[PDB]
């Protein structure tokens, strides 16, 4: 690959070219065998906005196969390329934690939540190093370590071996509470360099027996409420979604374990309601509810949160009943005028938006 007058492995890249001995704004990512070699090899050395020649030898080329008819096969083949633009790619489809390799690793597999990783870990704020250590954790639990649930998140993506440098948006560094012990304000936006150094995935729910999933059950069923407590929710919700995951389609279980298992998940459903509420994210709480009150159709405190959480979302109606069947069992009432007085403010507002319209 001759040159002639930077995106990185994996980097969404926007050119315009011509190419002759055949083809003349195209996108791919770099670093994937989505192009030929030369251009993988040439496109890594522009800088935006710039334009290159490249003669590329079939070695970096379509080879001796060629591609016919268009490209004879020893061809050794000519590119004007005109690089436009290029970006990190988003590995969650919103912003939140944009990645760009530095080094590609090695693997068939990847860490799973639960699992324990050993990583190098450089992070700064604002161009400020506040971060820079080795470090061996639980994939869900980073915060036992001062680490932000962006690189968590980020770890079930990569390889082992792996360098990358991940921007992480507010949602995924410290949040609302910012980071103290390292002077990170509230919200604040987030870059670190992760090195993956090696990593034991942990059993997929399938793999563990009974014995072994109630025992573990009952580990994390505390360790959800420690978080939950010390206002973590998010770190919560996973450790009690596990409870869910790990027992919610068993069957086969005899009267002892079918007994603890069905109490295990009524408690991580109703905590997990209540997790959700914490988090504003109404529609999973009524979801948890639902699960919680299929168990136990007669739930004080199901209902209850099934409420909170309806009325929460205008859903004035189907709250009314939540609360009252809570009433028909055993702060139900205030919250059951509550209803009316929302709905009828509701209905004003929807009648004079509509007008106004």
């Amino acid at each position: 690959v001759l040159k002639i007058v930077t995106p990185m492995i994996g980097d969404k890249v926007y050119v315009h070219y011509k190419g002759k001995l055949f083809d003349s704004p195209f996108v791919f990512s770099l670093g994937k065998g989505q192009v030929i070699k030369a251009w993988d090899i040439g496109v890594a050395t522009m800088k935006r906005g710039e334009i290159c020649h490249l003669l590329c030898k079939p070695e970096y080329a379509y080879g001796s196969a060629g591609s016919l008819p268009k490209i004879p096969s020893n061809a050794t083949l000519f590119f004007e390329i005109e690089l436009l633009d290029f970006k990190g790619e988003d590995l969650f489809e919103d912003g939140g934690i944009i990645r760009r390799t530095k080094r590609k690793g090695e693997g068939y597999s990847n860490p799973n939540e639960g699992a324990t990783v050993e990583i190098h870990l450089e992070g700064r704020c604002g161009g400020r190093m506040f971060d820079c250590r080795d470090v061996a954790f639980t994939v869900g639990e980073g915060e036992d370590h001062d680490i932000p649930i962006g690189i968590d998140k980020a770890l079930e993506k990569m390889q082992r071996e792996e360098q990358c440098i991940l921007y992480l948006g507010p949602r995924y560094g410290f949040g609302e509470a910012g980071k103290p012990k390292f002077g990170i304000e509230p919200n604040a936006e987030l870059i670190y360099e992760v090195t993956l150094k090696s990593f034991e995935k942990a059993k997929e729910s399938w793999e563990m027996d009974t014995k072994e999933k109630l025992e573990q059950a009952a580990i994390v069923k505390e360790k959800g409420t420690v978080y939950f407590k010390g206002g973590k929710y998010m770190q919560a919700v996973i450790q009690y979604g596990k409870i869910v995951s790990w027992l919610e389609m068993e069957y086969g279980l005899s009267e002892k374990e079918s007994k603890a298992s069905e109490s295990f998940l009524l408690a991580a459903f109703l905590n997990l309601a209540m997790c959700y509420l914490k988090l504003r994210e109404y529609t999973k709480a009524v979801e948890c509810c639902d699960k919680a009150l299929g168990l136990d159709s007669a739930n004080e405190k199901g209902l209850y949160r099934r409420g909170e959480a309806q009325l929460l979302m205008n859903e004035f109606e189907s709250a009314k009943g939540d609360f009252e069947k809570v009433l028909e069992v055993n702060a139900a009432r205030l919250q059951i005028s509550m209803c009316q007085k929302k709905a009828k403010e509701h209905n004003e507002r929807d009648r004079r938006i509509y007008a106004n319209m």
